């Protein structure tokens, strides 16, 4: 009956609860076929071939198996407004702010979401094939791993999920009759198409909704084929749904890279860092350090799940399988390890294409040969003389983590790596020194709670989780505070950096990139136990930062801490936390606020 529609695999081979999930949704969405993904190369090949035939992807012949999706410009990034968490009580999802609307997530009632779903999913996969993707977030097996089943009507999602997660038969095998996160997704355009199709890229911007139901462990997404709205483990699961499980279960789900750094004597420390969009997680995660003899290896570039082990260390596993990298700005100079990574088996989306079948983007800094021309991401012959970038500014590559030439030997180790340092930071043109260290855990929590970044607007982005909180931020701050009470906790040292301080002509005071290894060396050694006390935390003392090999650095401007500026900053931090977190702000945080205004008044 349903079996008749199965074009790959066997209903009878699915665990019962996997099958129910599929049956129910097949009946509701009415796809013409059901394809149970097995995650094999042959299937990947077959899917790509179909995609090429349909116009969904084109081959980049300059490389080994790389492909290019161009989307409808209307479907090109994740939309906050349209992204919601649904719970019976609003408070469980975001705090009720004092004034304004909350900037810490968006809640929808169970009733409202029921109506939104019934207005979108019934019949929505007509004429399409429903793919069933079994996947594991984290190494297959690991005690820190979770599993999801994503149902989808996009072959692009499938092929992208093969890279960003462990996917296929082996996950169904590991799941057995276990629990899983239900994940339902539909590009929202049943055939016959009722509207124009751009670039063969179906989406339904007007009905676009991305929903999370933590209590039912469901993620439900409609209307967009893009990135985080459609690869349901990449943000919906990995951050939103996980941060809630984590809160329930005693661990952490964070917007963090994790790297392993080695000094010239062979001692290795793992660090985690949270920066928001456009702020360089990916560059730091697989940096090539300029300091002679230091080594940096990549564990993950975007997400970290962390859990105290039996001896009190905070262990991180990367629950992703790949890098879903912003492309523009990537170059041999800014991120040579990223460049080597995507040399193969990589899917790109919304970047430009050269006439010899290569990719191109703003900041690639790679001169085209004679007679090579560029086709922009909108499919038009392009030049610099138009006023538009040849790639979308948040275009992506999606590449295997196993191909990073410096992927860490422990990136898949099921026990995770011991985090000895947590780093926070954003873009701040003025006022915030290159690096400082937190005075205590509690202060470190406030430091993350206080993050702002210029996105000419400077916005608050606490912990770089602003679009990703899976529950009430005030409870998230208490949960993080609570770790200082974990029996025998080895608390990671906490730091805040700023690679983007500017002089008055707007030029960067710090060269960054590979030179950030100098900042790392200072944190590595503070971890090993020197400092100068300032009202905001410790900074390096005079001559402590290793500057050999660089050109001039205006160190004094770079570490300059002004009363006027900081009078302003804490006032702004205060007003933001009290209004936005309101009744949920933990008192430890109110104390850290008052204390920093006390320390600053003394200056
Ligand atoms: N000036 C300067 N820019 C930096 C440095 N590190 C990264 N960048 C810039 O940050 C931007 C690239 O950041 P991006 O890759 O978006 O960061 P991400 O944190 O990985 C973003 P996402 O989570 O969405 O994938 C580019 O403008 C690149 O120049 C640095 O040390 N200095
Ligand atoms: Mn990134
Ligand atoms: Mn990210």
């Amino acid at each position: 009956n349903l079996s008749a529609k199965v074009v790959q695999g066997s209903l009878d081979s699915l665990p019962q609860a996997v099958r129910e999930f599929l049956e129910n949704n097949a009946e509701l969405c009415q796809p013409d076929h059901i394809h149970i993904c097995d995650g094999s190369e042959e299937e990947n090949g077959r899917l790509l071939g179909q995609m090429e035939e349909e116009g969904i992807l084109r081959r980049l012949k300059k490389y080994d198996n790389c492909w290019l999706a161009l989307t409808d410009p209307r479907d090109v990034a994740r939309i906050e407004s349209k992204t919601v968490i649904v719970t019976q009580e609003q408070r469980d999802t975001v705090p009720i702010p004092k004034t304004g609307l909350s900037q810490l997530g968006r809640w929808m009632s169970e009733e409202d979401f029921e109506k939104a779903f019934n207005a979108r999913f019934p019949g929505c996969m007509k004429g399409r094939t429903m793919y069933v993707i079994p996947f594991s977030m984290g190494p297959l097996g690991s005690p820190l791993s979770k599993i999801g089943i994503e149902l989808t009507d996009s072959p692009y999602v499938v092929a992208s999920m093969r890279i960003m997660t462990r996917m296929g038969t082996p996950v169904l095998e590991a799941l057995g009759d276990g629990e899983f996160v239900k994940c339902l997704h539909s590009v929202g355009c049943p055939l016959p198409l009722q509207k124009p199709l751009v670039n063969n890229w179906p989406c339904n911007p007007e009905l676009t909704l991305i929903a999370h139901l933590p209590d039912r462990r469901e993620i439900i997404s409609f209307g967009s084929g893009y990135g985080g709205n459609s690869l349901l483990g990449k943000k919906c699961f990995a951050l939103r749904m996980a941060s809630r499980l984590a809160k329930e279960e005693g661990w952490l789900a964070e917007h963090m890279l994790v790297l392993g750094i080695t000094n010239p004597e062979g001692e290795k420390k793992y660090l985690a860092a949270a920066f928001p969009s456009a702020c360089g997680k990916t560059n730091l995660a697989m940096m090539n350090p300029s300091l002679p003899g230091w080594k940096v290896e990549c564990v993950g570039d975007d997400i970290a799940w962390m859990k105290f082990d039996a001896q009190g260390h905070l262990r991180a596993i990367n629950p992703e399988n790949g890098f879903f990298g912003v492309a523009p700005g990537t170059s041999v100079k800014t991120n040579p390890n990223a460049i080597k990574t995507i040399q193969k088996n990589t899917i790109f989306t919304n970047v430009a294409e050269t006439s010899d079948g290569g990719v191109y983007w703003e900041g690639i800094d790679e001169p085209l040969a004679s007679g090579v021309t560029i086709t922009s991401w909108k499919n038009k012959e392009w030049s610099s003389e138009d006023g538009e970038p040849c790639a979308h500014p948040n275009s992506r590559f999606c590449t295997p983590a196993s191909q990073c030439p410096i992927i860490d030997a422990a990136w898949e180790s099921p026990e995770g790596v011991p985090i000895e340092g947590i780093i926070f930071g954003g873009r701040r043109p003025a006022g915030v020194p290159l690096v400082y260290e937190a005075l205590s855990w509690q202060h470190g929590v406030f430091v993350g709670a206080a993050m702002r970044s210029e996105a000419k607007i400077i916005m608050h982005d606490p912990f770089a989780m602003r679009p990703f909180f899976g529950y009430n931020f005030g409870k998230y701050l208490a949960h993080w505070l609570s770790m200082a009470q974990h029996p025998a906790a080895k608390l990671p040292k906490i730091f805040h950096v700023n690679w983007f301080r500017k002089d008055k002509e707007g030029k960067f005071l710090w060269p960054g990139f590979g030179e950030n290894s100098r900042v790392l060396e200072w944190m590595f050694n503070r971890i090993d136990g020197s400092t100068k006390l300032t009202p905001i935390g410790y900074i390096p003392k005079e001559d402590a930062l290793n500057l050999k090999g660089l050109g001039h650095i205006n160190m004094m401007e770079l570490f300059s801490i002004s009363k006027e500026f900081w009078d302003k900053e804490v006032e702004d931090i205060e007003k933001y936390l009290v209004d936005q977190v309101n009744a949920d702000l933990p008192c430890e945080i109110e104390r850290e606020i008052l204390a920093l205004k006390q320390r600053i008044s003394q200056m």
